[PDB]
């Protein structure tokens, strides 16, 4: 995709599973990635911005800081694989919150203030990225849902305000081999190699593809719906399941 | 619906429009209706309870309340800057979460328990997110809760309602006349070449309520008038 | 529904099971039913008119007779190797067409006229491919002929008929015990733990061709105990 | 699109419009492309064979035909555009009839022939494009619609039952830039360069992106969903619809 090459591109987090992937494709379609996230990724071929996306003013600032540096923002990829951080394990009303507060409002949020921005750049475009939660199983999976359906909706609200300047778009990721999902196999059958590679070998005989996704194969549509080969592609969501919603 | 008759019944944000005209349906169904806002109107048709929604402590204290009057509940509907997008998300998608989550358990010890989430309408960004984070929660609940509990959604689209009358005055002027004509245009954006009534809407909610949709749940029901049917 | 009350309502393939209760549904709610089927059963309740629905010149003649008949049509319910699998796209999909097509003129005459579409249950490949051929069948239709006319689909995921009752029959044995198990089991795929009622699929039926949803159209409404609340 | 070389890739008409542009791309990506149509695309970078793809008889012999030569059959590009033949202006009832010939059986047919051979060869993947004619206007649009639906049915079929072996998906264009949208604009405004212009301009108007869609653009969600970059994509549709649908 030479399109992507040199567009400044923001990872909302790009150390494990999926932002990691992604982050990656974009480097090796020569972009500028910066990572905005509370952990620098280690690699060098990233530039990591020290952000908290559910913080308002922190977010207002890193984008006002990554424009004066790159003087550009194209790509936008709002994804949230560990750092949810807080206590999990369960809790529920305060927990129901703070999921709603990294999954739903960490991309309004990194939106409300780069929108603005990209729009002077070429090519904007938004990829909003489901939380690999939404499918699994209820330790109580409704605020993941329900912010998985939200981010449906935000994505819904750009595209429409924002054709044909910028493009928005979700991808909508069934259970994928990350961090996160190796952490759910853990906490329901504890952390033994063999059990979590039986739990998760079950996960995947759910999907009609009789596994579950890898990392890599949804960087692949996030970088297709950045790409220009997507120019005409815009407010919908792309499936990466399996087949698990057919 | 020969069942709704002396059903408990919460319907939030009662006062005016969509609300009143959901809360008055259920009353004409033989129902007992208890309001919950932050607004009390006259009445002796139903009951209200004063209740901030997007207070937890309330809402908990509101629906412990109801239970312990009624001995039961039935049915819950729950109807509809950063600080105001952040506002309009709590009061549309955290309102329904709270309320949800404290009747439940009275719920399913109750006949037939349903709850029923209506969808709302510069930037129209918190509201159509919204809509969809109640679809959501409808899902999540409804998934949660079978075969214990029903939950549906209504997606009403533009409705005859004191808000909509105001967002056409807005934009043309108070003059009755040009409002009319608004409005009236506003309606053939619909394939019915008219907006919707109140009625119309109290009707789906009703319809969801009952033992009629007894195997329906999870699902949204579009009062649009094919406005969707793109 | 104090308006489906001396209301025209033509019945397909209402012979049994789906079909057997929506026709005696509408019965029940004081309607003048119809039957168009290829089999005849027993009656005083409702009329029988012997039509093979994929026979574009049956369907028109039956028709055109059944408003003879009554002045009036206000609902019409449409209801389910490479012949096999174009014979079934012929029966769910064909047949909607053309009584759709010959009764529209006829309908957009009467008072509130109102098209409902049911969906149906080796190879699944026809019946799939047939549900949501009616669902965009149904899309065109109430985008076509709104403001006049409505029409709307239901969606029925497994429901207690005879066919399914032999489904589970030819896949365990005959036994009236493992079929229950078969049934008890299919019924927990369904959130609800539970298959469906014909019933509960008449409800819907009824309330979408009522003045209830007189602002519904074009959409369809899921009668699947959350089975597709995936 | 590495993967895509050489592998065989089955295009059910290639002359003009959209089925041209996604027999271009493969043809770059350096795939054995065969054209199952009526007529000769003239083009000697792909090869035909003479099928009338709403015959199963033609259908059976030709697909059979296709394998003893390539030995493989990979992709399954399902389109219909301007192969749609007889008397068009309106008529209706025969005409209803004929539109899902084309639009719906011609999918059947073409499908399951290929399906028992594209299971034994690498990647296979089925795409199924919805007819242009979808979105535009009621000369009776009707079996547009119907067949378009009908499609999705049957791509959720394919998928559920031959995962994980082979994969199936849907394309869902809005208006594009075509012979069959050019000729619909004829019917309108009568055959007028400026007026045609006008009226192309008007339905643009009516997408988001204030534009209608290139032939190119839903080429690329072809190769991308026949791609390995979508190995973990099936039984969705991909709307390449300019935001129409929001």
């Amino acid at each position: 995709f030479s399109d992507l090459r040199d567009k400044v591109v923001i990872v909302t987090g790009a150390s494990m599973g999926i932002g990691r992937a992604i982050a990656e494709r974009f480097v090796d379609e020569g972009s500028k990635v910066i990572d905005l996230s509370i952990h620098d990724p280690g690699e060098a071929k990233y530039d990591h911005i020290e952000c908290d996306v559910t913080n308002p003013d922190q977010v207002k600032a890193s984008i006002d800081h990554i424009f004066k540096e790159y003087g550009s923002i194209s790509v936008l990829v709002n994804n949230a694989g560990i750092e949810s951080y807080g206590k999990i394990e369960s809790m529920s009303m305060g927990e129901w919150r703070r999921i709603i507060d990294v999954n739903l409002f960490g991309y309004y949020y990194a939106s409300k203030f780069a929108i603005p921005y990209m729009i002077r750049s070429r090519d904007p475009s938004i990829v909003n990225i489901s939380s690999v939660q939404a499918s699994i199983i209820t330790k109580n999976a409704s605020a993941y849902v329900t912010s998985k359906h939200a981010v449906i909706g935000l994505t819904k609200s750009i595209a429409l305000d924002y054709a044909p300047l910028l493009r928005c778009n979700a991808v909508c990721p069934a259970t994928i081999d990350t961090p996160l999902v190796r952490k759910a196999a853990e906490l329901e059958v504890g952390s033994d190699p063999m059990r979590i590679e039986k739990k998760i070998s079950e996960w995947g005989h759910e999907h009609p593809m009789q596994r579950i996704g890898k990392p890599q194969e949804v960087a692949s549509a996030v970088a297709f719906l950045a790409s220009r080969e997507a120019s005409f592609i815009t407010g919908t969501c792309l499936y990466v399941d399996g087949g698990l919603s057919i």
